[PDB]
């Protein structure tokens, strides 16, 4: 406040500062609108921006009495707000002490832990529990394989999944050693249901302090597909790499084969690649993550390297979506979706070493009973194309009813389908025509996937005519049309081929 200057950047209050897109799960870059919002040292009375105060994003709102770096030595560490309303996200404000218990809050979680064990077990149709990756491959295949993947699998022993994972004993320490101590990761302030920045070192610091945890901290994503060391340490199961649409257009390879497979443009621009297939996840015991459907209706692999998780899940039926949509778009904050989900929500525990494989659309919330380290990834695949498009409808509807903009959605979702259609699907059809082949013979799966995907894209084209292109852009209305035109052309030819067999 006032004319006075900043002890950090020496600037007097100017300022009004408007001085590539996100391809990975990030939500902390939003309240950078506070980085230049002035806090004052209760001691030397010097004013600091915030950024300039030595504070990290996550501690901006924590302190009632602030002591800047130059004062800490003799003043002590800054004094935090008193915990006045443990049952509210704004735990610091007394004006909210009388309001209802909010789903994310400390009070709510503690109580929830006493009653959570009464959430029903899933039916054998919802989840399948196998001993190792060999049994998974056998049962997965016995239900139609990836093209027909509908239930979640829990694999107890990772042997056979062909899934590259660090050896037990691997922990947070190794993570910070590899990524660096100054690597900033999006962290969820569980009790405040909000996401902030935090040095990876700071997190480790807080994580290791076991007896004193005023707040709980889990990190959002931490996607490591671009860290040359990490990216080889934990990988998706082979079967996931073999069906991942992103992996099909931006193939992993990145070795000697990379030089060659891009020597034919079989590798799209790296900045266009969705960055969501390899994430590391650490969480404190007592943590809770509220019900969500994974972005783009992406499938998930989820390996527990350390600790235990309890997942609360609900099958992706239309009613369950409708119910979920209402819950997401409602202002109510005190009701647990499970309690109003007409009995759909089930309970499943995942222990250390165990793995979770989740198909498209499953609604799920997560309880973290024990300090945890997890490795996982999100992927799209043709076997779940319909469900993926259904979730995308759901998301797009939810996005119109409440102004999220902080909510993360699948990066380049549409671009990816244009590319996939043009590079992969169109060629199969084009070629199958060049030989007068009836795709139903040996490629029914591919034929059906093309019609479904095309219909969805036809809807995107028309939307783009009536309303104009999207902000997300990246592919030019013209190119989009040329693609569509060519696709219609080939699908017609293949249709006539199929119809000729009529007599
Ligand atoms: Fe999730
Ligand atoms: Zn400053
Ligand atoms: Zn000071």
């Amino acid at each position: 406040k006032e004319s006075d200057r900043c002890g950090g950047c020496g600037k007097f209050t100017h300022e009004d500062d408007l001085i590539k897109p996100l391809m990975s799960k990030k939500k902390s870059h939003h309240h950078k609108k506070n980085d230049f919002q002035w806090i004052g040292c209760d001691s030397c009375q010097t004013w600091y921006h915030f950024l300039c105060s030595g504070l990290e994003q996550f501690e901006y709102y924590l302190y009632e009495k602030f002591f800047c770096p130059k004062c800490v030595p003799h003043t002590g560490h800054s004094i935090r707000y008193k915990v006045v309303a443990p049952h509210r996200y704004r735990w610091y404000s007394p004006n909210e002490k009388h309001l209802g218990i909010e789903v994310g809050s400390k009070t709510w979680i503690e109580d929830f832990i006493t009653r959570e064990n009464t959430v029903p077990s899933p039916t054998d149709d919802e989840v399948c529990i196998v001993e190792d990756g060999y049994e998974f491959r056998r049962e997965f295949e016995k239900l139609g394989g990836a093209d027909n993947w509908g239930k979640v699998f829990m694999v107890k022993d990772m042997d056979g999944l062909n899934m590259t994972m660090p050896k037990p004993g691997f922990d947070l320490e190794d993570v910070v050693k590899i990524m660096g101590s100054d690597y900033e990761v999006d962290t969820i302030d569980v009790y405040n249901q909000s996401t902030y920045s935090m040095k990876l070192d700071t997190f480790r610091k807080l994580f290791r302090d076991t007896k004193n945890r005023p707040l709980l901290y889990n990190f959002l994503s931490l996607e490591f597909s671009d860290n040359n060391e990490m990216k080889e340490i934990a990988k998706p199961p082979r079967f996931v790499q073999e069906i991942s649409m992103v992996n099909r257009l931006w193939p992993d390879v990145s070795g000697a084969e990379y030089i060659k497979l891009l020597q034919r443009e079989e590798y799209l621009p790296e900045d266009q690649r969705p960055k969501v297939e390899q994430f590391c996840l650490a969480g404190m015991a007592g943590s809770y993550t509220d019900f969500h459907v994974d972005f783009g209706g992406s499938s998930v692999y989820y390996h527990i390297l350390k600790g235990e998780k309890i997942f609360y899940i609900a099958a992706p039926t239309e009613q369950n979506f409708a119910a979920y949509q209402a819950h997401e778009t409602s202002p109510d904050t005190t009701t647990w979706f499970g309690d109003i989900a007409n009995g759909a929500v089930k309970r499943v525990v995942i222990k250390e070493g165990q793995t979770l494989l989740i198909p498209a659309g499953w609604i799920h919330a997560v309880l973290t009973p024990v300090d945890s380290l997890v490795f996982g990834g999100n992927f799209l695949h043709l076997g779940n194309l319909e469900m993926q498009m259904r979730v995308y409808h759901l998301e797009n509807a939810i996005r119109k009813e409440i102004r999220s903009e902080e909510k993360f959605y699948f990066p380049n979702f549409e671009l990816l389908h244009w590319m996939y259609m043009r590079n992969v699907l169109l060629e199969k059809i084009t070629e199958a025509n060049q030989e007068g082949s009836d795709m139903r013979e040996q490629e029914k799966n591919i034929w059906t996937a093309s019609q479904i995907m095309k219909a969805e894209m036809e809807r995107w084209m028309d939307r783009e005519l009536r309303l104009g292109p999207e902000k997300n852009a990246i592919l030019p209305t013209d190119d989009k049309n040329k693609i569509m035109i060519s696709v219609r052309k080939q699908i017609e030819i293949q249709t006539k081929i199929q119809n000729a067999k009529n007599k």
